């Protein structure tokens, strides 16, 4: 039979579904989480070798070993091994819609290991297989004889090995498809692999056996008093002497116990669960759970004899916290949530889809150490381990189940057909059982972006009723449907309503009140952060903290799905959509990390930092008042620094230790300050800082800042007398002005400053023009494909209204000779197809001092699209290590992408202006500054600039960084004023209207001077 | 692999589930529900042979014929052919308790046919098989080549066999395995029975085709105005020329109709189904349907293209109703219903389980006119036709899934497993495909005695978003669970509570106000009609017309389900459980029914017919109030029959025309009566006739009765004095006692009338003794069996004390002459072991009329059982032809079950004195006699009395009917007071208190004469 293409058939002999087990046989082991010699890794060397279908694979291989197998690491996903291509597609299947068909070339990987096990183990018991993760589909055999199947590439599939194993050496062999019918409920957005891509292990439990456990806290009204539950399942025969015990331990200390024999209560009128009992556990005072403080206990399950024979020990870490929804608020040990999520892919650049513990830690390092207090798992369950991290470092998690059927037309059209019934219940039903022990799990999710079907409200049913203690939701149809506790849209706008038929998009904060709507509101996504996004962030989160019932959300997404490639010099680097030979595939849509691949921030990471503080702060007079948004921790592990600066220049600081309850306040009042008449505007800056290391955190840790403007003391001073006075000398081609070992020249044809001498040194490789465009950012292309163009993009908007095609006419050009200056007066006309779109006036005033003032006032036709940018620019001739200006930074900042930026006095090597996105865009500007300094060039105003090796035109035409190569000299981009970047989505116009540049006519000016 | 071993596969290759279809290519015939050319019938004779496991079938059987096969009719199940024994067990398993495994000795029926094929229907579109009926599981092989397999014995199984079959001959070969893991979900209380025991057919559908379509109906507020609206959806070519008309029709008149194109509106992000469509069709004023005048009109689904072809029709039958429940009322149209329900299996005594539809009209005919308007589907779908029918004869029916797990322990072990959801989902799903569109059911039940899982509540709620129409009800698990929009328990008491753990059977009304219910309360089984029984019914009824919240219920069950056995004679006895070989068993468990198996009523069909009368009385004075209890119609086909009796001396009469409004009144007023000044009582009766015959009666029916007692002239009259009077003759051993032709003996020794002559003719064959005792009912016995005792039965009880072998003891015997009499006295005490349990004293008085007067006083010690009766009994020595009597009638009665008798005289047949239970018991019984006239005696008094040729002894000692054997002479038992017979339940004792035997003394008197 093609049981892979039969959804009715998910699996055949598999073992039941429970939670983590060990099978310790010392008590004392499993209270301390030690190794269990019952249970063993297969992980490391085994035989592999790769099929075009599973009908090309002989038979001889169930025997033996095939001798043009290769050996390979397990876990592994074959397509990292380069044995076929990884594909990466984002909404529509990888393979021809009809279900529950595959293709019939379906990429087979026969992996195989022979293996041994203790004679104990042939003697007695029963030892089962586990794989973590197979994806999609596999057959298994032991010593030729075949075991069974499975589906589902996300959860654990188990087999009973008892019979089959023998003296000596044993062979598994696993035949494991690439495609079934299971891949219509994987459409998830991300590259599309196979294999044996999570851990397999082998587990000897007793007969009579713990088979599973449910661990439930209860609580009295104030938290003072807990009744730990749990409720014990056996296999085996029942024999009158056996007992289970659960004893619960703080540390090394045991705080409560229970024992009894199997036989629960009555439930029914056939009685009740012979082979079941309840304990409960009285608990006073307990140390409560939260992502804030993470307080754990363990409990060991002892299935014992009441002689006092252990027969065999589990054992969970338990986490005493309650979850409720109470008038309209998502309350955690009765407290508001304000979930600080992010959504979380398991991905790595060179292992794929394999996760291990060193990069599980360092992602929620970085989480929490960027202020994050929530993860959710898109869109599977994920590799145990991090369930287990994440109840020990502390964060709150969305468990999801692993359904997706997105390229469905409509999306529902499995998940309300009972036909698929089976197959969805058991990726929600296995996911519960699994996981329902983990304290860090407060919520589950029924999958996502499978429309609404009655089969969603089926289970969410079913999951109500097995475990009512974590709500459930579910955005799929519109994100308020009767299958979710939460409101729970993807990329809904914060004021703007996006009134899509069916499935509209409100406003969050009017979602709420829609009529006789009640439930609470977190977006399961939102803030896509692909390439230079983040834009308009910080309007999400003073939203969450106005609105008691807005509780947050989880940005779209942590990690950038890039893979890495080799160029013909085995120099890595970072490949996506296509670049495998994939196709059809969807490009750089692969990439929305707030962090690279490789775990290196992009820019917009510290903006999710600075908006998700955990401190809030108000200037009064002298006064900083502090208010903690914790729910739970008093601030004892923080300090306040302040620091005044003039223009950049230190003028004072200090520091205040913290000692804030949660939700409480507290005032600081600033010292006297100093007086300087000095000119300039003096600055505060505050920042929270982590004295001790923590287990996610280095001492010295900065987890919040703020600035505020305070006294200005507004420059009247009169520069020093113009000693000289420059020259000017005229040709039908040039104005040239010279002063003294400067020269400056303006072109007549042209109308623009085309070079500039110090000496007889050249300044400039390209002249000094005006600039409305921008290589467009992701954001700016939306879905637009050359194929395909999508009229609406911002850019393809910009295209065709010319913007980057105008040439620019000359209106005029001239030249006076003034008392101690020269004055260079423009007009010039951008136009397209007879259309004039933009008119820049300026003039250019040089002055004995050598300054050169430069003043523009541009108009913009109201009927063009609203420009990019309104600046200029130039390819200066030098080249410096240094970049250093006053302004905002350090590092890369947009007007709707700043308010993480500090103004001060920056300084960093060049490179650290270019941002590497790996699909190249504009990048790397700094907005709010008043002066910039590079080489001997120094520009002042109140503009917005970027410099690099790279022209906008190259990094519009080339499509990955890698190809990117640096120009001779320095492209200088300064702006009046820059368009926002956007990023409530990345796939239609998302710059709010106030970061749009509509004003029509524009002012700016600078200085240019040397020195 | 062992399909039928594994939950996880319950069919292969089988085809959607859909609404009926015919596949008519002329609209007209769809429109008139004429047959299709395209629908045809297999059933017929076919080839069969029987296997004791499948492993014994031959592989030629796929190609061909055995010649040791038999030609069977099908469908049929095979035990009824004799191939293997049907068992009859109730809760506990046919076979082991190890799912999901099957016993390997498993009975299979290899069924084939040879049949022809059109080559039209080869030519083009699609060819399907569909199975009505196979249990319990199946393999599909046509012409050699294996099609499919299918679970779930209770609904349709469909394979498309269109590249199987080729033009002309065609076989077919079906392997029915009697067990599989679809046995453990089929433990409905019935005879285990298995084969091909519903319609086969083959249906002709176009490529292009209506592969669903669902019809519903809405409402304003006053059901004057209704959207009729359809969803259709298509299989095959989907272009833009297609169209769907729906039209509906009023018979011969089209009242509406719709035509559009397919694509509905958008659900979701990817759009909206383009293979389907909705049409709304408005009706003004629409004939709605209900039990009491099911209005239908049809609408005819026609896909066709737009410039005209048709090219299929499908078509239903619709009744314009709104089920719902609102403020704890199920109403109906807006109004209250009142369930007049019985809970019918499908049951056959020659046939077994397979139906037809004389026998669904015969059921259906008479359950309307014993005034039941509902029927519960215990415990599966049922066979199609049934629903046409109770559509058109008007029934509201709870359709039910084939879901009962009642052996397992506790009763939800399998219902609360996930595993076990998939097997479940398709029982609940595919029965809402198939029947959704049918007016006359009005719940949707989830199966029956499978406690209460989480599966039962997905499944809920899956119903409540796929057809919002209807309420789910589901009795497990304590019958007020999560998974119920109503309170239905079974054998739940009117004012007792039963309160067993965790599923306790509250009191019907204190349960309805238990703080916080407030849902509507309907029985899903009462009134438990084993044997004699019913006893308790007009309680119920009593406690429903008071309390607006008990709706009713649905009497277990309607028909015995007893199987035809033919003895060495050849003829025809009717079996139970055990019968067959079959072992374990339960006897006489199944037969529990209103009406024996071949439907002639039991005695208690008549008291349900009177309680459940759609018409109240009330008298004052000589007003008669009739009150409707009709909800929708108006009584425009009755009238009132009146008529005075005096002692059943008629003395007027009349009839009056009714009419009453639905919930209305009508005052009566009656003529001046009959005052007449001879003695006796006299009695007003009334009845309510239907004129008309109807669809489901004849003319002249009577629908309802009710009696009351008018005046009574009691008398006063001295009897004439007798020339004559009686002579006394004593001996040790007898007083004799002599008056004209007649004689009377009393023995001296035992102290009692031992022979009694008239003329010179013996008149006794036993003596007249008292009797404390009856022949156990069945209410009686309840679990009790010899093997397991349950000491709580009243049989055990009576048993344990004595009662039943207890012995008389002479304490006085005496003789005395009066002026015109003698007058024996005696007193007598029945002992037990010491105890002295009753003591009866008389005195028997002759007159010189030749009467004889007899008097008994009886005490009954308080701490034994009360006593059965306290009466007399004798064996005749006359059998005669008629029993006449002035008392109850003319059914057997009991105290408890007495409702429905009227007080009058009656004459009968003596056969007609002796209920023939299947189950042999006391029995006959007629109540409130005050007279009775057998040969040449007559006895009169204030008595109860049965009257038959059996012996209490013989009754209680044979099982079965067929077995009795009628004595010499006639046994007539004269009770003075007689125990109630019980029935709220069968295993637990249910006589009220108030119809106990409690007094502790008792008085009766009788007059013994001749004429
Ligand atoms: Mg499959
Ligand atoms: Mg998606
Ligand atoms: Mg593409
Ligand atoms: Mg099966
Ligand atoms: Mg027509
Ligand atoms: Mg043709
Ligand atoms: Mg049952
Ligand atoms: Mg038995
Ligand atoms: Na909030
Ligand atoms: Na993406
Ligand atoms: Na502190
Ligand atoms: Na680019
Ligand atoms: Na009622
Ligand atoms: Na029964
Ligand atoms: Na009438
Ligand atoms: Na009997």
């Amino acid at each position: 039979r093609r049981d892979w293409e039969n959804p009715g058939v998910t699996q055949l002999n598999r073992l039941a579904a429970h939670p983590p087990f060990a099978s310790w046989r010392n008590s004392e082991e499993a209270r301390t989480d030690r190794p269990s010699q019952q249970l063993r890794s297969l992980n490391g060397e085994w035989r592999f070798a790769w099929f075009p279908a599973p009908e090309a694979v002989p038979e001889s291989w169930l025997e033996c070993d095939l001798p043009e197998a290769d050996t390979v690491v397990v876990p592994s996903n074959w397509q990292m091994h380069g044995y076929d291509a990884p594909i990466y597609t984002n909404v529509t299947y990888p393979i021809t819609v009809n279900p529950p068909f595959v293709p019939t070339e379906n990429p087979t990987g026969c992996y195989s290991l022979t293996f041994n096990v203790d004679e104990s183990w042939l003697q007695e018991g029963q030892t089962r297989i586990i794989f973590d993760g197979v994806n999609s589909a596999f057959h298994l055999w032991c010593n030729g004889r075949w075991v069974g199947y499975g589906q589902d590439s996300r959860l654990p599939s188990e087999f009973d090995l008892s019979a089959f194993l023998r003296a000596g050496e044993n062979r598994l062999a696993v035949m494991v498809l690439r495609w079934s019918d299971g891949s219509y409920l994987e459409d998830q957005d991300m590259w599309r692999m196979s294999g044996i891509f999570r851990d397999v292990s082998l587990l000897h439990k007793p007969t009579t056996q713990i088979s599973d456990f449910h661990v439930a806290t209860r609580f009295n009204d104030d938290f003072s008093r807990a009744v730990l539950e749990a409720e014990v399942q056996m296999c085996g025969e029942l024999r009158d002497y056996l007992r289970v015990t659960v004893s619960l331990w703080q540390g090394e200390t045991q705080v409560a116990s229970g024992t009894a024999p199997f036989g629960g209560e009555i439930i029914d009128e056939r009685g009740g669960y012979a082979d079941r009992v309840t304990l409960r556990l009285n608990v006073e005072n307990p140390k409560l759970w939260s992502a804030e403080i993470p307080n754990l206990y363990r409990a060991v399950v002892e299935l014992h004899t009441a002689d006092g024979t252990l027969i065999e020990a589990e054992a969970c870490d338990v986490g005493f916290r309650e979850v409720r929804i109470e008038n309209g608020l998502l309350l955690l040990n009765g407290k508001p949530l304000l979930i600080r999520g992010v959504n979380r892919h398991e991905h790595h650049p060179l292992h794929g889809q394999v996760m291990d513990e060193q990069t599980m830690v360092q992602d929620i390092l970085l989480m929490k150490q960027n202020n994050f207090n929530a993860v959710r798992c898109s869109h599977y369950p994920n590799h145990p381990l991090w369930y287990t991290l994440c109840d020990r470092y502390g964060l709150y998690v969305v468990d999801e189940a692993n359904i997706e059927t997105n390229g469905m037309v409509p999306m529902n059209r499995l998940t309300d057909d009972p036909r698929w019934l089976p197959a969805m219940s058991e990726r929600v039903t296995r996911m519960v059982q699994r996981d329902r022990n983990h304290p860090s799990v407060i919520i589950w999710s029924l999958g996502n972006e499978s429309g609404h079907g009655a089969n969603h409200d089926a289970l969410y049913r079913w999951i109500k009723s097995v475990d009512p203690s974590r709500p459930v939701q579910y955005e799929g149809g519109g994100a308020d449907t009767t299958a979710t506790d939460i409101i729970c849209p993807m990329y809904a706008r914060v004021d703007e309503d996006q009134p899509f038929p069916a499935v509209p998009k409100w406003s969050i904060k009017k979602w709420l009140s829609l009529p006789g709507e009640t439930r609470p509101l977190i977006l399961c996504e939102y803030a896509h952060a692909m390439g230079n996004s983040l834009g308009g962030f910080a309007k999400y989160w003073q939203a969450f903290r106005q609105y008691p019932r807005l509780q947050g959300g989880f940005v779209w997404d942590w990690v950038d799905q890039s893979l890495i490639k080799y160029d013909e010099n085995g120099n890595p680097w970072s490949a996506y959509g296509g670049d495998f030979g994939d196709t059809p595939n969807d490009r750089q849509f692969c990439m929305n990390g707030l962090v690279f691949a490789d775990r290196t921030p992009h820019p917009a990471l510290t903006e999710a930092k600075h908006q998700q503080q955990f401190f809030q702060f108000r200037l009064s007079g002298q006064t900083i008042e502090v208010t903690s948004e914790y729910l739970f921790r008093h601030s004892d592990n923080e300090l306040l620094h302040w620091m005044v600066a003039l223009d950049g220049k230190p003028l004072a600081s200090g520091e205040v230790p913290l000692d804030v309850a949660p939700q409480g306040k507290q005032l600081i009042e600033l010292p006297e300050l100093p007086q300087p008449e000095s000119a300039g505007q003096l600055w505060l800056t505050v920042r929270v800082v982590q004295p001790n290391a923590t287990a996610w955190s280095e001492a010295g840790h900065i987890s919040a800042w703020q600035q505020w403007r305070l006294a200005e003391n507004l420059s009247v001073t009169l520069p020093a007398a113009s000693h000289a006075i420059p020259h000017l000398t005229t040709s039908e081609m040039d104005f040239c002005i010279e002063l003294g070992n400067k020269r400056w020249q303006f072109n007549r044809q042209s109308g623009f400053l085309s070079q500039m001498w110090i000496g007889d040194k050249k300044q400039l490789l390209t002249p000094l023009r005006d600039q409305f465009t921008r290589a467009p950012l992701d954001n700016d292309i939306g879905v637009s494909e050359a194929t395909r163009i999508d009229p609406n993009a911002w850019v393809e908007r910009w295209k065709a209204a010319g913007h980057y095609q105008a040439e620019a006419a000359l209106l005029q050009c001239t030249a006076d000779t003034l008392a101690d200056a020269v004055l260079i007066t423009t007009a010039h006309a951008w136009q397209h197809q007879g259309k004039t779109l933009f008119i820049s006036r300026k003039t250019y005033r040089i002055d004995g001092s050598g300054q050169m003032a430069i003043t523009v006032d541009v108009e913009v036709a109201s009927d063009t699209p609203h420009p990019a940018r309104i600046g200029l620019n130039c390819q200066l001739a030098q080249v410096a290590e240094r970049v250093n200006w006053l302004g905002l930074g350090p590092q890369e900042n947009y007007p709707d992408r700043l308010t993480a930026a500090c103004f001060d006095r920056w300084d960093l090597p060049l490179s650290d202006m270019y941002t590497p996105y790996v699909f190249p865009s504009e990048n790397g500007l700094r907005c709010g500054t008043r002066e910039l300094n590079y080489g001997p060039h120094q520009w002042r105003g109140d503009f917005q600039f970027n410099i690099s090796r790279y022209s906008q035109q190259q990094l519009m035409e080339t499509s990955h960084r890698h190809l990117l190569h640096a120009e001779e000299g320095t492209w200088l981009n300064i702006d009046g004023f820059h368009m926002g970047i956007g990023g409530d989505d990345s796939w239609s116009p998302s710059v709010s209207a106030e970061f749009q540049l509509s004003a029509g006519r524009y002012h700016y000016q600078l200085v240019w001077c040397q020195k």
